[PDB]
Protein backbone atom coordinates (compact mmCIF):
# COMPACT_ATOMS: atom_id res chain seq x y z
CA UNK A 1 0.00 0.00 0.00
CA UNK A 2 0.73 4.06 -0.17
CA UNK A 3 0.44 5.20 2.87
CA UNK A 4 0.05 8.93 1.70
CA UNK A 5 -2.51 7.90 -0.94
CA UNK A 6 -4.12 5.75 2.07
CA UNK A 7 -3.99 8.92 4.16
CA UNK A 8 -5.84 11.07 2.14
CA UNK A 9 -8.40 8.38 0.63
CA UNK A 10 -9.48 8.11 4.77
CA UNK A 11 -10.29 11.92 5.12
CA UNK A 12 -12.65 11.00 1.51
CA UNK A 13 -15.82 9.89 0.99
CA UNK A 14 -16.42 7.37 -2.13
CA UNK A 15 -18.83 7.19 -4.55
CA UNK A 16 -19.81 5.55 -7.45
CA UNK A 17 -20.70 6.70 -11.71
CA UNK A 18 -22.15 4.32 -13.87
CA UNK A 19 -20.38 4.54 -17.23
CA UNK A 20 -21.55 7.66 -18.93
CA UNK A 21 -22.59 9.42 -15.69
CA UNK A 22 -21.56 13.22 -15.71
CA UNK A 23 -19.67 14.21 -12.91
CA UNK A 24 -18.85 17.51 -13.35
CA UNK A 25 -20.63 19.79 -15.33
CA UNK A 26 -19.02 22.77 -17.10
CA UNK A 27 -19.76 26.34 -15.28
CA UNK A 28 -20.91 24.47 -12.10
CA UNK A 29 -19.21 25.52 -8.92
CA UNK A 30 -15.84 24.43 -7.90
CA UNK A 31 -15.74 23.91 -4.50
CA UNK A 32 -14.88 19.83 -4.44
CA UNK A 33 -11.11 17.88 -5.21
CA UNK A 34 -11.64 14.55 -6.69
CA UNK A 35 -9.89 11.44 -7.50
CA UNK A 36 -10.41 8.01 -9.23
CA UNK A 37 -10.16 5.14 -7.41
CA UNK A 38 -11.31 2.96 -9.84
CA UNK A 39 -12.46 3.43 -14.17
CA UNK A 40 -11.74 5.97 -16.06
CA UNK A 41 -13.25 9.06 -17.30
CA UNK A 42 -13.18 11.92 -20.34
CA UNK A 43 -12.41 15.72 -19.80
CA UNK A 44 -14.38 17.69 -22.52
CA UNK A 45 -15.23 21.30 -23.81
CA UNK A 46 -17.78 22.44 -26.80
CA UNK A 47 -18.50 24.57 -29.10
CA UNK A 48 -21.82 27.26 -29.26
CA UNK A 49 -23.01 24.28 -31.18
CA UNK A 50 -22.79 20.99 -29.36
CA UNK A 51 -19.60 19.96 -30.96
CA UNK A 52 -17.77 17.96 -28.54
CA UNK A 53 -13.87 18.05 -27.61
CA UNK A 54 -11.74 15.60 -25.95
CA UNK A 55 -9.31 17.52 -24.04
CA UNK A 56 -8.36 13.94 -22.08
CA UNK A 57 -8.64 10.76 -20.76
CA UNK A 58 -8.25 10.75 -17.33
CA UNK A 59 -7.92 7.10 -15.25
CA UNK A 60 -7.24 5.18 -11.83
CA UNK A 61 -4.77 7.50 -9.73
CA UNK A 62 -6.07 10.59 -11.39
CA UNK A 63 -7.43 13.73 -9.24
CA UNK A 64 -9.84 15.56 -11.14
CA UNK A 65 -12.06 18.84 -10.40
CA UNK A 66 -8.44 20.33 -9.08
CA UNK A 67 -8.64 23.83 -11.49
CA UNK A 68 -10.82 25.63 -8.65
CA UNK A 69 -9.01 24.46 -5.19
CA UNK A 70 -6.50 27.51 -4.88
CA UNK A 71 -9.16 30.57 -5.59
CA UNK A 72 -12.46 30.39 -4.21
CA UNK A 73 -15.81 31.66 -6.30
CA UNK A 74 -14.61 29.44 -9.66
CA UNK A 75 -16.53 27.55 -11.48
CA UNK A 76 -15.38 24.12 -13.33
CA UNK A 77 -13.46 24.43 -16.79
CA UNK A 78 -14.76 21.66 -18.44
CA UNK A 79 -17.25 18.58 -18.20
CA UNK A 80 -15.96 15.08 -17.03
CA UNK A 81 -17.69 12.11 -17.89
CA UNK A 82 -17.19 8.53 -17.18
CA UNK A 83 -15.94 6.36 -19.70
CA UNK A 84 -16.80 2.97 -17.88
CA UNK A 85 -17.92 2.76 -14.34
CA UNK A 86 -16.21 4.63 -12.14
CA UNK A 87 -15.23 5.35 -8.39
CA UNK A 88 -14.58 8.35 -7.27
CA UNK A 89 -12.93 9.59 -3.63
CA UNK A 90 -14.48 13.15 -2.96
CA UNK A 91 -13.17 15.60 -0.40
CA UNK A 92 -13.79 19.48 -0.01
CA UNK A 93 -11.35 22.10 -0.69
CA UNK A 94 -11.16 23.30 2.44
CA UNK A 95 -10.36 19.90 4.03
CA UNK A 96 -7.49 19.39 1.32
CA UNK A 97 -6.31 22.33 2.46
CA UNK A 98 -5.75 21.50 5.85
CA UNK A 99 -4.58 18.48 4.75
CA UNK A 100 -1.93 19.97 2.82
CA UNK A 101 0.07 21.54 5.55
CA UNK A 102 0.03 18.31 7.68
CA UNK A 103 1.80 16.64 4.60
CA UNK A 104 2.69 18.66 1.09
CA UNK A 105 3.10 15.55 -0.48
CA UNK A 106 -0.55 15.13 -1.52
CA UNK A 107 -0.18 18.56 -2.82
CA UNK A 108 2.79 17.57 -4.46
CA UNK A 109 0.88 14.45 -6.18
CA UNK A 110 -1.65 16.53 -7.53
CA UNK A 111 1.02 19.23 -8.94
CA UNK A 112 3.14 16.51 -10.61
CA UNK A 113 -0.48 15.85 -12.59
CA UNK A 114 -0.79 19.34 -13.28
CA UNK A 115 1.92 19.91 -14.97
CA UNK A 116 1.57 16.79 -16.86
CA UNK A 117 -1.65 17.67 -18.06
CA UNK A 118 -0.26 21.53 -18.50
CA UNK A 119 2.54 19.75 -21.08
CA UNK A 120 0.07 17.60 -22.69
CA UNK A 121 -2.74 20.55 -23.78
CA UNK A 122 0.42 22.52 -24.52
CA UNK A 123 1.37 20.05 -27.37
CA UNK A 124 -2.29 19.84 -28.44
CA UNK A 125 -2.19 23.97 -28.89
CA UNK A 126 0.48 22.47 -31.33
CA UNK A 127 -0.97 20.39 -33.05
CA UNK A 128 -4.10 22.59 -33.68
CA UNK A 129 -2.13 25.51 -34.69
CA UNK A 130 0.72 23.46 -36.85
CA UNK A 131 -1.21 20.21 -37.92
CA UNK A 132 -3.73 19.83 -40.91
CA UNK A 133 -6.55 17.43 -39.45
CA UNK A 134 -4.60 14.45 -41.60
CA UNK A 135 -1.45 15.10 -39.45
CA UNK A 136 -3.59 15.48 -36.01
CA UNK A 137 -4.90 11.86 -36.92
CA UNK A 138 -1.52 10.34 -37.43
CA UNK A 139 0.12 12.02 -34.65
CA UNK A 140 -2.90 11.12 -32.59
CA UNK A 141 -2.69 7.28 -33.73
CA UNK A 142 1.17 7.63 -32.96
CA UNK A 143 0.01 8.54 -29.17
CA UNK A 144 -2.48 6.33 -28.22
CA UNK A 145 0.80 3.45 -29.59
CA UNK A 146 2.00 4.31 -26.01
CA UNK A 147 -0.69 4.76 -23.61
CA UNK A 148 -1.39 2.08 -20.85
CA UNK A 149 -4.48 0.39 -22.64
CA UNK A 150 -2.26 -0.02 -25.77
CA UNK A 151 -1.03 -3.79 -26.23
CA UNK A 152 1.73 -5.21 -28.06
CA UNK A 153 1.49 -6.78 -31.83
CA UNK A 154 3.05 -8.72 -33.79
CA UNK A 155 3.23 -6.35 -36.46
CA UNK A 156 3.56 -3.30 -33.91
CA UNK A 157 0.84 -1.49 -31.91
CA UNK A 158 -2.84 -2.25 -31.56
CA UNK A 159 -5.19 -0.20 -30.11
CA UNK A 160 -9.06 0.40 -29.03
CA UNK A 161 -11.18 3.81 -30.36
CA UNK A 162 -13.60 4.54 -32.42
CA UNK A 163 -14.08 7.16 -35.40
CA UNK A 164 -16.43 9.47 -33.14
CA UNK A 165 -13.58 9.82 -30.40
CA UNK A 166 -10.48 9.87 -32.62
CA UNK A 167 -12.73 12.93 -33.69
CA UNK A 168 -13.56 14.62 -30.92
CA UNK A 169 -9.99 14.49 -29.89
CA UNK A 170 -8.55 16.02 -33.29
CA UNK A 171 -11.69 18.15 -34.30
CA UNK A 172 -13.29 16.64 -36.85
CA UNK A 173 -16.00 14.51 -38.26
CA UNK A 174 -16.51 10.99 -38.04
CA UNK A 175 -17.09 10.17 -41.41
CA UNK A 176 -13.54 12.38 -42.09
CA UNK A 177 -11.98 10.19 -39.68
CA UNK A 178 -12.93 6.84 -41.55
CA UNK A 179 -11.50 8.43 -44.97
CA UNK A 180 -8.14 9.39 -43.46
CA UNK A 181 -7.74 6.26 -41.41
CA UNK A 182 -7.95 4.26 -44.93
CA UNK A 183 -5.92 6.93 -46.72
CA UNK A 184 -3.31 5.95 -43.46
CA UNK A 185 -3.52 2.57 -44.96
CA UNK A 186 -3.00 2.95 -48.14
CA UNK A 187 0.12 4.82 -46.96
CA UNK A 188 0.81 1.62 -45.00
CA UNK A 189 1.23 3.28 -42.10
CA UNK A 190 -1.43 1.64 -39.80
CA UNK A 191 -4.05 -1.19 -40.49
CA UNK A 192 -7.63 -0.36 -40.08
CA UNK A 193 -9.60 -3.52 -39.66
CA UNK A 194 -12.43 -2.73 -37.30
CA UNK A 195 -12.37 0.00 -34.51
CA UNK A 196 -8.87 -1.78 -33.57
CA UNK A 197 -6.33 -0.30 -35.64
CA UNK A 198 -3.04 -1.60 -35.74
CA UNK A 199 0.03 0.92 -36.00
CA UNK A 200 3.29 0.18 -37.44
CA UNK B 1 4.49 42.81 0.25
CA UNK B 2 4.36 39.85 1.90
CA UNK B 3 6.46 37.65 4.26
CA UNK B 4 6.26 34.41 2.15
CA UNK B 5 7.16 35.68 -0.99
CA UNK B 6 10.74 37.81 0.83
CA UNK B 7 11.43 34.79 2.43
CA UNK B 8 10.98 32.37 -0.34
CA UNK B 9 13.20 35.05 -2.24
CA UNK B 10 16.06 35.84 0.18
CA UNK B 11 16.66 32.16 -0.62
CA UNK B 12 16.90 33.15 -4.59
CA UNK B 13 19.98 34.61 -6.58
CA UNK B 14 17.99 37.61 -8.73
CA UNK B 15 19.44 38.47 -12.09
CA UNK B 16 19.00 40.39 -14.80
CA UNK B 17 17.81 39.70 -18.49
CA UNK B 18 17.64 41.90 -21.99
CA UNK B 19 15.13 42.67 -23.86
CA UNK B 20 15.35 39.78 -26.40
CA UNK B 21 17.43 37.21 -24.24
CA UNK B 22 16.53 33.28 -23.76
CA UNK B 23 15.87 32.47 -20.52
CA UNK B 24 14.86 28.61 -20.93
CA UNK B 25 15.29 26.59 -23.70
CA UNK B 26 13.32 23.61 -24.98
CA UNK B 27 14.52 20.38 -24.13
CA UNK B 28 17.35 21.24 -21.33
CA UNK B 29 17.39 19.55 -18.43
CA UNK B 30 15.43 20.66 -15.52
CA UNK B 31 16.84 21.35 -12.11
CA UNK B 32 15.82 25.09 -11.85
CA UNK B 33 12.84 26.83 -10.93
CA UNK B 34 12.70 30.56 -11.88
CA UNK B 35 10.53 33.46 -10.50
CA UNK B 36 9.66 36.84 -12.57
CA UNK B 37 10.98 39.70 -10.06
CA UNK B 38 10.65 42.13 -12.72
CA UNK B 39 9.85 42.45 -16.67
CA UNK B 40 7.98 39.94 -18.53
CA UNK B 41 8.47 37.10 -20.92
CA UNK B 42 7.19 35.20 -23.83
CA UNK B 43 6.28 31.22 -23.70
CA UNK B 44 7.08 29.59 -27.21
CA UNK B 45 7.18 26.33 -29.15
CA UNK B 46 7.96 25.80 -32.64
CA UNK B 47 6.80 24.08 -35.73
CA UNK B 48 9.09 21.86 -38.15
CA UNK B 49 9.18 24.77 -39.84
CA UNK B 50 10.43 27.34 -37.74
CA UNK B 51 6.94 28.59 -36.71
CA UNK B 52 6.34 30.33 -33.61
CA UNK B 53 3.41 30.53 -31.40
CA UNK B 54 2.60 32.45 -27.91
CA UNK B 55 1.70 29.88 -25.84
CA UNK B 56 0.88 32.65 -23.13
CA UNK B 57 2.90 35.64 -21.69
CA UNK B 58 3.67 35.85 -17.87
CA UNK B 59 4.70 38.64 -15.68
CA UNK B 60 5.65 39.84 -12.47
CA UNK B 61 4.67 37.25 -9.84
CA UNK B 62 4.87 34.79 -12.07
CA UNK B 63 7.14 31.49 -11.62
CA UNK B 64 9.07 29.82 -14.54
CA UNK B 65 10.28 26.80 -15.48
CA UNK B 66 7.83 24.84 -12.94
CA UNK B 67 6.84 21.81 -14.99
CA UNK B 68 10.25 19.79 -14.07
CA UNK B 69 10.05 20.16 -10.78
CA UNK B 70 7.90 17.18 -9.53
CA UNK B 71 10.03 14.73 -11.15
CA UNK B 72 13.38 13.83 -11.78
CA UNK B 73 14.98 13.85 -15.75
CA UNK B 74 12.66 16.21 -16.98
CA UNK B 75 13.40 18.87 -20.37
CA UNK B 76 11.77 22.38 -20.64
CA UNK B 77 8.80 21.97 -22.81
CA UNK B 78 9.38 25.48 -24.46
CA UNK B 79 11.31 28.14 -24.51
CA UNK B 80 10.55 30.99 -22.72
CA UNK B 81 12.04 34.30 -23.73
CA UNK B 82 11.84 37.77 -22.37
CA UNK B 83 9.77 40.30 -24.02
CA UNK B 84 11.49 43.50 -21.85
CA UNK B 85 13.79 43.64 -19.74
CA UNK B 86 14.03 41.23 -16.92
CA UNK B 87 14.81 40.57 -13.35
CA UNK B 88 14.29 36.90 -12.29
CA UNK B 89 14.97 35.11 -9.27
CA UNK B 90 16.32 31.51 -9.35
CA UNK B 91 16.99 28.34 -7.34
CA UNK B 92 17.77 24.71 -7.17
CA UNK B 93 14.59 22.48 -7.65
CA UNK B 94 16.73 20.54 -4.56
CA UNK B 95 16.35 23.40 -2.32
CA UNK B 96 12.46 24.60 -3.22
CA UNK B 97 11.47 21.16 -1.85
CA UNK B 98 12.93 21.55 1.42
CA UNK B 99 11.37 25.46 1.43
CA UNK B 100 8.41 23.27 0.36
CA UNK B 101 8.12 21.52 3.54
CA UNK B 102 9.10 24.25 5.34
CA UNK B 103 5.99 26.28 4.49
CA UNK B 104 3.58 24.75 2.16
CA UNK B 105 1.91 27.91 1.42
CA UNK B 106 4.74 28.77 -1.45
CA UNK B 107 3.65 25.79 -3.31
CA UNK B 108 0.39 26.76 -3.34
CA UNK B 109 1.20 30.06 -5.13
CA UNK B 110 2.92 28.28 -7.60
CA UNK B 111 0.44 25.73 -8.37
CA UNK B 112 -2.16 28.43 -8.09
CA UNK B 113 -0.34 29.74 -11.27
CA UNK B 114 -0.61 26.39 -13.07
CA UNK B 115 -3.65 25.84 -12.44
CA UNK B 116 -4.94 29.10 -14.44
CA UNK B 117 -2.66 27.59 -17.01
CA UNK B 118 -4.01 25.15 -17.48
CA UNK B 119 -7.69 26.59 -17.66
CA UNK B 120 -6.25 29.11 -20.33
CA UNK B 121 -4.47 26.89 -22.11
CA UNK B 122 -7.30 24.63 -22.20
CA UNK B 123 -9.34 27.65 -23.28
CA UNK B 124 -6.52 28.27 -26.38
CA UNK B 125 -7.31 24.73 -27.20
CA UNK B 126 -11.60 25.67 -27.63
CA UNK B 127 -10.29 28.45 -29.79
CA UNK B 128 -7.78 26.84 -31.91
CA UNK B 129 -10.52 23.93 -32.29
CA UNK B 130 -13.94 26.30 -32.61
CA UNK B 131 -13.13 29.25 -33.98
CA UNK B 132 -11.76 30.56 -37.38
CA UNK B 133 -8.85 32.61 -37.99
CA UNK B 134 -10.82 36.32 -37.79
CA UNK B 135 -12.71 34.78 -34.15
CA UNK B 136 -9.41 34.04 -32.88
CA UNK B 137 -7.71 37.93 -33.47
CA UNK B 138 -10.80 39.32 -32.12
CA UNK B 139 -11.03 37.24 -28.91
CA UNK B 140 -7.14 37.48 -28.76
CA UNK B 141 -7.84 41.43 -28.81
CA UNK B 142 -10.37 41.18 -26.15
CA UNK B 143 -8.52 39.31 -24.08
CA UNK B 144 -4.88 41.68 -24.30
CA UNK B 145 -7.67 44.29 -23.52
CA UNK B 146 -7.49 43.25 -19.82
CA UNK B 147 -3.84 42.34 -19.44
CA UNK B 148 -1.47 44.28 -17.59
CA UNK B 149 -0.86 47.00 -19.69
CA UNK B 150 -3.56 47.94 -21.26
CA UNK B 151 -4.17 51.77 -21.50
CA UNK B 152 -8.01 53.37 -20.55
CA UNK B 153 -8.34 54.72 -23.96
CA UNK B 154 -12.37 57.08 -23.62
CA UNK B 155 -13.00 54.80 -26.71
CA UNK B 156 -12.57 51.89 -25.12
CA UNK B 157 -9.26 49.72 -24.18
CA UNK B 158 -5.76 50.49 -26.13
CA UNK B 159 -3.31 47.86 -26.41
CA UNK B 160 0.33 47.82 -28.00
CA UNK B 161 0.97 44.55 -29.94
CA UNK B 162 2.63 44.64 -33.49
CA UNK B 163 0.78 42.15 -36.19
CA UNK B 164 3.68 39.13 -35.83
CA UNK B 165 2.84 39.08 -32.45
CA UNK B 166 -0.66 38.42 -33.17
CA UNK B 167 -0.33 36.03 -35.71
CA UNK B 168 1.42 34.03 -33.04
CA UNK B 169 -0.78 34.15 -30.43
CA UNK B 170 -3.94 32.63 -32.93
CA UNK B 171 -1.71 30.67 -35.53
CA UNK B 172 -1.67 32.94 -38.75
CA UNK B 173 0.66 34.84 -40.50
CA UNK B 174 1.23 38.74 -40.51
CA UNK B 175 -0.31 39.48 -43.56
CA UNK B 176 -3.78 38.04 -42.42
CA UNK B 177 -3.58 39.85 -39.05
CA UNK B 178 -3.08 43.26 -41.27
CA UNK B 179 -6.02 42.42 -44.01
CA UNK B 180 -8.06 41.00 -40.84
CA UNK B 181 -7.61 44.09 -38.41
CA UNK B 182 -8.64 46.23 -41.59
CA UNK B 183 -11.58 44.56 -41.67
CA UNK B 184 -12.59 45.19 -38.27
CA UNK B 185 -11.61 48.67 -38.42
CA UNK B 186 -14.27 49.14 -41.00
CA UNK B 187 -16.56 47.38 -38.99
CA UNK B 188 -15.61 48.85 -35.43
CA UNK B 189 -13.74 47.50 -32.07
CA UNK B 190 -10.04 48.22 -33.06
CA UNK B 191 -7.98 50.02 -30.40
CA UNK B 192 -4.76 48.55 -30.61
CA UNK B 193 -1.73 50.95 -31.46
CA UNK B 194 0.49 48.19 -32.06
CA UNK B 195 0.98 49.64 -35.48
CA UNK B 196 -2.62 51.94 -35.44
CA UNK B 197 -6.14 50.56 -35.83
N1 LIG C 1 -6.56 20.36 -20.42
C1 LIG C 1 -6.99 19.52 -19.47
N2 LIG C 1 -6.35 18.34 -19.34
C2 LIG C 1 -6.74 17.50 -18.37
N3 LIG C 1 -7.70 17.65 -17.47
C3 LIG C 1 -8.33 18.83 -17.64
C4 LIG C 1 -8.05 19.79 -18.59
N4 LIG C 1 -8.92 20.87 -18.48
C5 LIG C 1 -9.69 20.54 -17.46
N5 LIG C 1 -9.38 19.32 -16.91
C6 LIG C 1 -9.98 18.64 -15.76
O1 LIG C 1 -11.39 18.79 -15.85
C7 LIG C 1 -11.86 19.47 -14.66
C8 LIG C 1 -13.06 20.35 -14.87
O2 LIG C 1 -13.38 20.98 -13.62
P1 LIG C 1 -12.25 21.70 -12.75
O3 LIG C 1 -11.95 22.99 -13.43
O4 LIG C 1 -12.64 21.70 -11.33
O5 LIG C 1 -10.95 20.77 -12.95
C9 LIG C 1 -10.67 20.29 -14.25
C10 LIG C 1 -9.55 19.29 -14.44
O6 LIG C 1 -9.51 18.32 -13.41
N1 LIG D 1 -13.74 21.32 -35.95
C1 LIG D 1 -14.55 20.26 -35.83
N2 LIG D 1 -15.25 19.85 -36.91
C2 LIG D 1 -16.09 18.81 -36.77
N3 LIG D 1 -16.36 18.08 -35.69
C3 LIG D 1 -15.64 18.51 -34.63
C4 LIG D 1 -14.74 19.56 -34.62
N4 LIG D 1 -14.17 19.71 -33.37
C5 LIG D 1 -14.74 18.77 -32.65
N5 LIG D 1 -15.65 18.02 -33.35
C6 LIG D 1 -16.47 16.95 -32.77
O1 LIG D 1 -15.86 15.70 -33.02
C7 LIG D 1 -16.90 14.74 -33.31
C8 LIG D 1 -16.45 13.58 -34.14
O2 LIG D 1 -17.59 12.73 -34.37
P1 LIG D 1 -19.01 13.32 -34.80
O3 LIG D 1 -18.98 13.54 -36.27
O4 LIG D 1 -20.07 12.46 -34.22
O5 LIG D 1 -19.08 14.77 -34.08
C9 LIG D 1 -17.91 15.58 -34.06
C10 LIG D 1 -17.94 16.86 -33.22
O6 LIG D 1 -18.74 16.74 -32.07
N1 LIG E 1 0.85 26.47 -21.53
C1 LIG E 1 1.75 27.15 -20.80
N2 LIG E 1 1.34 28.26 -20.15
C2 LIG E 1 2.23 28.94 -19.42
N3 LIG E 1 3.52 28.68 -19.22
C3 LIG E 1 3.90 27.57 -19.88
C4 LIG E 1 3.10 26.77 -20.67
N4 LIG E 1 3.83 25.72 -21.20
C5 LIG E 1 5.03 25.90 -20.73
N5 LIG E 1 5.14 27.00 -19.93
C6 LIG E 1 6.34 27.46 -19.25
O1 LIG E 1 7.45 27.14 -20.07
C7 LIG E 1 8.30 26.19 -19.37
C8 LIG E 1 8.92 25.19 -20.31
O2 LIG E 1 9.29 24.02 -19.57
P1 LIG E 1 9.53 24.15 -18.00
O3 LIG E 1 9.60 22.82 -17.38
O4 LIG E 1 10.71 25.05 -17.91
O5 LIG E 1 8.22 24.92 -17.45
C9 LIG E 1 7.37 25.54 -18.38
C10 LIG E 1 6.53 26.71 -17.93
O6 LIG E 1 7.12 27.55 -16.95
N1 LIG F 1 -0.45 28.17 -38.90
C1 LIG F 1 0.33 29.25 -39.02
N2 LIG F 1 0.37 29.90 -40.20
C2 LIG F 1 1.16 30.97 -40.32
N3 LIG F 1 1.93 31.55 -39.42
C3 LIG F 1 1.86 30.89 -38.25
C4 LIG F 1 1.11 29.77 -37.97
N4 LIG F 1 1.29 29.36 -36.65
C5 LIG F 1 2.13 30.24 -36.17
N5 LIG F 1 2.55 31.18 -37.08
C6 LIG F 1 3.57 32.22 -36.86
O1 LIG F 1 2.97 33.48 -36.59
C7 LIG F 1 3.80 34.50 -37.20
C8 LIG F 1 3.08 35.78 -37.49
O2 LIG F 1 3.97 36.67 -38.18
P1 LIG F 1 4.79 36.19 -39.46
O3 LIG F 1 3.85 36.14 -40.60
O4 LIG F 1 6.03 37.06 -39.56
O5 LIG F 1 5.22 34.68 -39.08
C9 LIG F 1 4.23 33.82 -38.48
C10 LIG F 1 4.60 32.42 -37.98
O6 LIG F 1 5.86 32.33 -37.36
Amino acid sequence: TDPTLEWFLSHCHIHKYPSKSTLIHQGEKAETLYYIVKGSVAVLIKDEEGKEMILSYLNQGDFIGELGLFEEGQERSAWVRAKTACEVAEISYKKFRQLIQVNPDILMRLSAQMARRLQVTSEKVGNLAFLDVTGRIAQTLLNLAKQPDAMTHPDGMQIKITRQEIGQIVGCSRETVGRILKMLEDQNLISAHGKTIVVY
